[PDB]
């Protein structure tokens, strides 16, 4: 029986979550309770199994349990092709209801009157607007929530004490599931391949003191773990990536030593905490690369004999001796590698040939750095939220034809760079921008997806995982593009609009900026300064009131 054994492992409690988890991630419209009961019958169900590993129906697959109850299109077929039917029916952007938070302690009562189905809606929730969120992290997240509701619905204060950490969690779990998110697109639409050669880039980089070997171990129960938890298996995922915690905990001498104070506490903190770690000190005398690389006589051997192998090893020796490199820039000089020989080695004389691969990425290694040292100059010059409004503008133009809500979200995040890295000194800014810049672009891949409307988005989303933000970088003002005519029902006033959060206001004008800039493309920062000005002074003197309504339908059917 399969079901047993992970209850087994995964203990009663964590089964429960986890077989939530995985119906609210394939089902994100169904409501909660229906959830509730399907996941109390596969848990009993379960028990019986634990107690006759031969009863009725124990030998069954977990894709073909789960995927019965849940059919209590996709159905009216069998396993496989059926699971892969609710795979291929996950919702990047489900049409769900804004999750407001109701008063503090309207919440902290449902909490105390029921503390097991506060949480399961929790988990319910979340797990049903991001259908690939990282389901062991998700536990993870659960916890710290519980620990909020129970140290601040018992105190002076209480919206003083929770909301504020019920902020830094909506942020950090943002921020998992758009890195989760890179991770189960790179398998699918790149395949695993292309998962281990990024895997071995920041392993390498965390644990520079690790032998190849090592490395090369973890990248593998890695793969399978992201593998399971992106493919749905949610019980096994938990169960491998457990198992792995301990692996690393056990051999925490052969591969980190800032593994130490993560390996002594309770199973999920160690998983978060591995999963975070700073990089490990750098091993100082190091061979020059070129030895190996570049000078011995051996390469076109190597790369023939053994070409994944040599490769692996190229990547590992490259990344773990450049901690301040992007993980794309990495994957970027690795692939330049790779195709230098590929061709070299066909070549009259071999070693003439690629004897000068190192010069061929200076202009792959620059090209990202002055990007960052530019952005963040201008960052420390405008601020947040101006800067933000600089990428707004210089996005819309590259890309006229994506949706406003879009542009929006997108250009924030890429706005958040600048306050996320650039208070770090030059050594650790690439790998902390580039490779959030990777998982902010790839949100706009997935969500574009769905309903594409510009070709050039789709270009530099299918063509290459690791070329993404050059890419996008590189595209010019889109001159095909033909202005937007106004439309007036964008601006129709509702009262909300003038009693609104700084945040609020900066969301509302920065739409605002886009339709702008949809509607007349060839204006200049000058004018559009002109244009946003007037029209804020006008939203001003109309919430100033009367009649607001009329002021703002009246003056402004007039503008
Ligand atoms: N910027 C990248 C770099 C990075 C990638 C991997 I792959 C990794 O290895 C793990 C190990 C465990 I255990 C996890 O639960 C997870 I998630 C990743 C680690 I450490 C760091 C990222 O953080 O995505
Ligand atoms: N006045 C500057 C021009 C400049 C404008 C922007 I707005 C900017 O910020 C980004 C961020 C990302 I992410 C991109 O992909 C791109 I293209 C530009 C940068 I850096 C430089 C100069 O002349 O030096
Ligand atoms: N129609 C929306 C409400 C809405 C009204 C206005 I008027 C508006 O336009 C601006 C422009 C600037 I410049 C500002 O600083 C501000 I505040 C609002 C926007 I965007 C939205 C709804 O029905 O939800
Ligand atoms: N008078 C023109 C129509 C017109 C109305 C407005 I109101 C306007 O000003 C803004 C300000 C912002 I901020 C926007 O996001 C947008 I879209 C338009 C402009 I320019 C033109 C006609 O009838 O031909």
């Amino acid at each position: 029986s399969e079901v047993a054994h992970r209850f087994k492992d995964l203990g009663e409690e964590n089964f429960k979550a986890l077989v939530l988890i995985a119906f609210a991630q394939y089902l994100q419209q169904c409501p909660f309770e229906d959830h509730v009961k399907l996941v109390n019958e596969v848990t009993e169900f379960a028990k019986t199994c634990v107690a006759d590993e031969s009863a009725e129906n124990c030998d069954k697959s977990l894709h073909t349990l789960f995927g019965d109850k849940l059919c209590t299109d996709c159905c009216a077929k069998q396993e496989p092709e059926r699971n892969e039917c609710f795979l291929q029916h996950k919702d990047d952007n489900p049409n769900l209801p804004r999750l407001v938070r109701p008063e503090v302690d309207v919440m902290c009562t449902a909490f105390h009157d029921n503390e097991e189905t506060f949480l399961k809606k929790y988990l319910y929730e979340i797990a049903r607007r991001h259908p690939y969120f990282y389901a062991p992290e998700l536990l993870f997240f659960a916890k710290r929530y519980k620990a909020a509701f129970t140290e601040c619905c018992q105190a002076a204060d209480k919206a003083a004490c929770l909301l504020p950490k019920l902020d830094e969690l909506r942020d950090e779990g943002k921020a998992s599931s758009a890195k989760q998110r890179l991770k189960c697109a790179s398998l699918q639409k790149f395949g695993e391949r292309a998962f281990k050669a990024w895997a071995v880039a920041p392993l390498s980089q965390r644990f520079p003191k690790a032998e190849f070997a090592e490395v090369s171990k973890l990248v593998t129960d890695l793969t399978k773990v992201h593998t399971e938890c992106c493919h749905g298996d949610l019980l096994e995922c938990a169960d491998d990536r457990a198992d792995l915690a301990k692996y690393i905990c056990e051999n925490q001498d052969s591969i980190s030593s800032k593994l130490k104070e993560c390996c002594e506490k309770p199973l999920l903190e160690k998983s978060h905490c591995i999963a975070e770690v700073e990089n490990d000190e750098m091993p100082a005398d190091l061979p020059s690369l070129a030895a190996d690389f570049v000078e011995s006589k051996d390469v076109c051997k190597n790369y023939a004999e053994a070409k994944d192998v040599f490769l692996g090893m190229f990547l590992y020796e490259y990344a773990r001796r450049h901690p301040d490199y992007s993980v794309v820039l990495l994957l970027r000089l690795a692939k330049t590698y790779e195709t230098t020989l590929e061709k070299c080695c066909a070549a009259a004389d071999p070693h003439e040939c690629y004897a000068k691969v190192f010069d061929e990425f200076k202009p792959l290694v620059e090209e990202p750095q002055n990007l960052i040292k530019q952005n963040c100059e201008l960052f420390e010059q405008l601020g947040e939220y101006k800067f933000q409004n600089a990428l707004l503008v210089r996005y819309t133009k590259k890309v006229p034809q994506v949706s406003t809500p879009t542009l929006v979200e997108v250009s924030r995040n890429l706005g958040k760079v600048g306050s996320k890295c650039c208070k770090h000194p030059e050594a650790k800014r690439m790998p902390c921008a580039e490779d959030y810049l990777s998982v902010v672009l790839n949100q706009l891949c997935v969500l574009h997806e769905k309903t594409p409307v510009s070709d050039r988005v789709t270009k530099c989303c299918t063509e290459s995982l690791v070329n993404r933000r050059p890419c996008f970088s590189a595209l010019e003002v889109d001159e095909t593009y033909v202005p937007k005519e106004f439309n007036a029902e964008t601006f129709t006033f509702h009262a909300d609009i003038c009693t609104l959060s700084e945040k609020e206001r900066q969301i509302k004008k920065q739409t605002a900026l886009v339709e702008l800039v949809k509607h007349k493309p060839k204006a200049t920062k000058e004018q559009l300064k002109a244009v946003m000005d007037d029209f804020a002074a006008f939203v001003e003197k109309c919430c100033k009131a009367d009649d607001k309504e009329t002021c703002f339908a009246e003056e402004g059917k007039k503008l």
